[PDB]
């Protein structure tokens, strides 16, 4: 049933819109709604009505038939169903191969190979770029585009590299995914994943590059998350073996470094867990010594936070020799030069040296802060091993990166770590308003299309600027470390000094909860920092008496992840902080991806309770907004979105009309008179024809009719 005039949708203040200036609601209580035949459209573009419940409505009706997938435009959105669903089968895999984009339902599988047809096409590089808050479903699509080139390539100990490939993936989840609050498996890092293909297609090699790791998790706790998951796997004890070489109980509570939130959780199969990361590193070609010396680290890893200290000026010296010695043999190295390195660090005097004196409180720094460099260093050398053995060496031309980041986060004690991640999070935003509202323009200006450039509203530029640019969150912050007489105050008084009321999007904390000292308007929220810690975590200086001795070590890995160390520069008669390298990274990054095509998924997390089918409307419509899902369909609907080359124009239609042909565009003219189209519904370019959305889907069905 439907009434053209009286059905529509209105605000709501509990479910932001709902089904009904003056009407009474379907309910009681006192926008056009789209008809019947645009329900559960695989395109919103397409629907007749565009404003935020049309879209709202379309997504929750697909949500509600299981279709987490739907087109919004150009690019993709997806809704986590917190479900299985028989649609990522090997089966479904198949049939996807070589389809044209509607020529099958919205799915992740179809931009996975519409991206490879683009690639042979074009002949250029493809990047799918997944975006989306904690828990909205980056790293199970970021899987399932792996998943889909494996299985297609596959077609035609260690295993082919299409098995290599996929395993990758598990190997790294276990020693760099969480328990956070918003996630059960939380990346507490960022990976971009190249995937090589030769002139022809064939699937050559891979290669994964990671972006900073969340290292205080190693060391520390929130009360509702858990550290990395591979511990708990570890003390699951499915392999006894491992906690007696390990030298280790099957409690956490027995270990401080581990234990200070959560130990196990509800939807984590602990036990199951350590079987698939320790398959992965057998498919992935690690050797038995390789396997054994990083789990080695990580029990050593547990040990050194249980090492107490006490009083012999303040010296500390050891409170008891127990948990050094089981730490030392595991790393290979004399327990009395460890406590004696951590206790009394040497100081160079040219060629001798002279020992400086630490206190319990710095020792105890000292050993979480070796703890979490052991654990980087051993991530980093993961991933090295993963790329050694998944080059191929065979030829490559192309290549499809696939960019599965740290998602937005806010808990309720925000630090340094949490500003990273969002930072990421708004910049790859950016690129997305950039490429879709910028660039897009542009190219109809660069054609000699008649345009009127739009203002989108899309540019987060003043929140980018006032962390990276010069004078800003991370400026102020380097500057301040190599300041040894500067503290946490004269670092929070240099940013209210620089940027409270001359910054918009730098406001005081919001603030019960813990103690926030400043506030950021970020793309999708208000984030409440606290900078207690900030020069200590940018600077990450580390004992390097320890350092040597773990150079010298009897086991090859501790020694390999310490070889080449950066070893405070010598002295003359008169360095990269962690932020620093992080947007270095991060505008490589950024300016890499600029120079391939880009595809937009766009994830939605439905709800606050991990509840599968549940959709509110609130948080919903908060992403689509800071995404510019809406923005993005616009750009869509009031441009052209599609244009094809004169040459390939008459190569592909001239079927539809050979009497019209000889230039490439005047010939192209011709063509389109001809047919029975509206004539509004394209222009013409310097080298391509510009078409409206969806006139190429109609030449296209005439094109197969004949
Ligand atoms: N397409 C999906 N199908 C089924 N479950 C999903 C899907 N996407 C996400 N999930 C569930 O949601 C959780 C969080 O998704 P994840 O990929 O870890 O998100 P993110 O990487 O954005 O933090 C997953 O561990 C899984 O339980
Ligand atoms: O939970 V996340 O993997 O998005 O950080
Ligand atoms: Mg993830």
């Amino acid at each position: 049933p439907f009434d053209l005039k009286k059905d529509v949708f209105v605000p709501d203040d509990k479910q932001e819109f709902v089904k009904a200036v003056t009407a009474e609601t379907e309910y009681g209580k006192t926008m056009q709604q789209n008809p019947p035949k645009f329900d559960k459209i695989e395109d919103m573009a397409m629907l007749t009505f565009l404003h935020e419940p049309a879209v709202l409505y379309n997504l929750k009706d697909r949500y509600g038939s299981w279709m987490i997938y739907t087109y919004s435009g150009l690019f993709c959105v997806t809704v986590n169903p917190y479900k299985w669903l028989p649609v990522y089968t090997p089966e479904v895999v198949a049939a996807y191969r070589g389809k044209k984009r509607s020529e099958a339902p919205p799915h992740i599988f179809s931009i996975s190979d519409n991206a490879y047809q683009y690639m042979l096409t074009d002949r250029e590089n493809q990047s799918i770029l997944i975006t989306g808050e904690s828990g909205a479903g980056k790293t199970v699509n970021t899987k399932r585009v792996i998943q889909y080139f494996a299985v297609i390539a596959a077609i035609g100990g260690k295993g082919t590299l299409e098995d290599q490939i996929i395993q990758a993936n598990p190997a790294l989840e276990a020693f760099g995914n969480a328990k956070t609050v918003r996630n059960d498996n939380s990346s507490r890092f960022g990976k971009f994943i190249r995937i090589h293909f030769g002139a022809t297609g064939k699937l050559a090699s891979a290669d994964i590059e990671t972006y900073l790791l969340e290292k205080s998790r190693v060391i520390f706790q929130l009360k509702a998350e858990r550290d990395y998951h591979i511990f708990y796997q570890i003390l699951s004890n499915k392999k006894p073996e491992l906690l007696d070489m390990l030298l280790i109980t099957n409690n956490p509570y027995d270990y401080a470094f581990i234990s200070q939130g959560e130990t196990t959780v509800a939807s984590i199969d602990d036990a199951e867990e350590l079987m698939a990361t320790d398959n992965a590193f057998d498919v992935l070609g690690f050797t038995s010594e390789e396997k054994n010396s990083m789990y080695k680290l990580t029990g050593a890893i547990m040990h050194f936070g249980n090492m107490k200290f006490k009083l012999k000026e303040e010296q500390a010296e050891p409170d008891g020799t127990e948990e050094a010695d089981k730490s030392a043999y595991l790393m290979g190295l004399n327990s009395a030069d460890l406590l004696k390195g951590l206790c009394h660090p040497r100081v160079k005097v040219g060629n001798e040296y002279v020992t400086k004196g630490q206190n319990v409180q710095q020792v105890i720094y000292a050993t979480g802060a070796l703890a979490k460099a052991v654990y980087e260093r051993m991530f980093n050398w993961m991933v090295t091993r993963i790329n050694a053995t998944l080059e191929t060496k065979q030829p490559r031309q192309y290549f499809i990166g696939v960019l599965d980041i740290a998602g937005f986060e806010i808990f309720d004690f925000n630090s340094f770590e949490q500003l990273c991640i969002n930072f990421t999070n708004e910049k790859l935003q950016q690129f997305f308003n950039h490429h879709m509202f910028v660039l897009e323009q542009e190219e109809y200006k660069k054609e000699g299309i008649e345009w009127t450039f739009i203002d989108f509203g899309m540019d987060l530029q003043a929140c980018i600027d006032l962390i990276e640019k010069p004078m800003g969150i991370m400026s102020i912050l380097e500057e301040e470390c190599m300041f040894p007489k500067a503290t946490d105050m004269t670092f929070k008084a240099k940013l209210f000094d620089n940027h409270l009321g001359k910054s918009a999007n730098f406001q005081k904390p919001r603030n019960g909860k813990p103690e926030a000292h400043f506030s950021l308007i970020h793309y999708a929220g208000i984030v409440d920092y606290n900078i207690i810690g900030w020069l200590q975590k940018n600077k990450d200086p580390l004992n390097e008496t320890v350092v040597g001795l773990y150079q010298k070590s009897s086991l090859k890995l501790l020694s390999t992840l310490f070889a080449n160390y950066a070893g405070a520069d010598a002295p003359i008669e008169k360095f990269q902080t962690v932020s620093a390298l992080h947007r270095e990274n991060l505008n490589k990054l950024m300016t890499n991806l600029r120079s391939t095509h880009p595809h937009f998924v766009r994830c939605i997390i439905p709800n606050e309770t991990k509840s599968p089918g549940v959709m509110d409307n609130p948080l919903v419509m908060h992403q689509l907004r800071c995404n510019g899902v809406l923005e993005g369909i616009r750009i869509c609907r009031k441009g052209f979105p599609n244009r094809i080359l004169y040459g390939d124009f008459r190569q592909r239609y001239r079927i539809l009309n050979p009497a019209a042909i000889i230039d490439s565009r005047k010939g192209a003219e011709k063509l389109l008179s001809s047919l029975d189209i509206d004539h509004n519904q394209y222009k013409f370019g310097h080298t391509k024809v510009f078409f409206k959305a969806g006139l190429l889907g109609l030449l296209e069905e005439m094109r197969d009719e004949r």
